[PDB]
């Protein structure tokens, strides 16, 4: 399948070189599979995601994303438009309040609930789970990203937004997970891309089109922005069986365009999420 005139982001995860506009891709799109997006919420009512989406938990006093981040993500791994797994059913999980932020024993609760829960829904083909979130280390928030990822999940995590190294921030320097930083629509890593040995994978951060709230769309910048491209494309390569929630995060890496972005300062990998469809 191709899909023309796409979001940048999308064109870069099937493409060896930057700077075109088509999305190459297996018409599967991640049928059979299951996303978590554990954020603000998913305004679900977007027609953007045909009825696919569910909230399913909250931490709250309601469910909604009132903030748009959520949606925004959840957009990137699976709306029609703006999606990797065009056709995944997502699941929100709302452990940060509206204006973003979360304490950490409640992220840790909602991450729990994920291991929990899968076995409520029907994801024959494989589950993800992507955190676009995060703050400094934290022994207990990252346990519980190698729980959730011991329990048969992928997941996918933010590296950070500071420039800073990332083993000081969780969950992203929880190694057993999948740390994902960002880049431009040049091969740039993206100016805010938290970078160390801890990452796994770059992926589209930079100026990335998505859904937003009041059935909206925006464009919005982080390494927030580029997990939902990892978590997006590991259910894809689920659901193609190339692959398996215990194995997406090296099987990802295995496949990437190796060499390509530039400053990967010296010690974080340049390793750039790629579908192998096209070639
Ligand atoms: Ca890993």
């Amino acid at each position: 399948a191709a899909q023309t005139n796409a979001p940048w982001g999308l064109a870069r995860i099937s493409s060896t070189s930057p700077g075109t506009s088509t999305y190459y891709y297996d018409e599967s799109a991640g049928q059979g599979s299951c996303v978590y997006v554990i954020d603000t919420g998913i305004e679900a009512s977007h027609p953007e995601f045909e009825g696919r989406a569910q909230m399913v938990k909250t931490y709250y006093y309601s469910s909604r994303d009132g903030n748009g981040h959520g949606t925004h993500c959840a957009g990137t791994v699976g709306s029609r438009t703006y999606g990797v797994a065009k056709k995944t059913q997502l699941f929100g999980v709302k452990v940060l309040d509206d204006n973003g932020s979360g304490q950490y024993s409640t992220i840790i609760a909602g991450m729990d609930f994920v291991a929990s829960d899968k076995n409520n829904r029907n994801c024959p083909k494989g589950v993800v789970a992507s955190l676009s979130l995060g703050g400094g280390y934290s022994s207990s928030v990252n346990s519980a990203a190698a729980r959730l990822q011991s329990s048969g999940v992928m997941v996918a995590v933010a590296a950070g937004n500071n420039n800073a190294d990332a083993r000081n921030y969780s969950p992203a320097s929880e190694p057993s997970v999948c740390t994902v930083g960002a880049s431009d629509r040049y091969d740039r890593r993206s100016s805010f891309s938290n970078y160390g040995s801890v990452l796994d994978i770059f992926g589209p951060g930079t100026d990335i089109l998505s859904t937003w709230i009041g059935g909206s769309t925006r464009s919005i910048s982080g390494t927030s922005m580029a997990t939902p491209h990892v978590a997006g494309l590991a259910a894809y390569l689920m659901t193609l069986g190339k692959t398996t929630a215990a194995s997406a995060c090296r099987y990802i890496a295995d496949t990437a365009n190796k060499g390509d972005l530039s400053n990967i300062p010296f010690g974080t990998v340049n390793l750039l999420a790629y579908n192998n469809y096209q070639a």
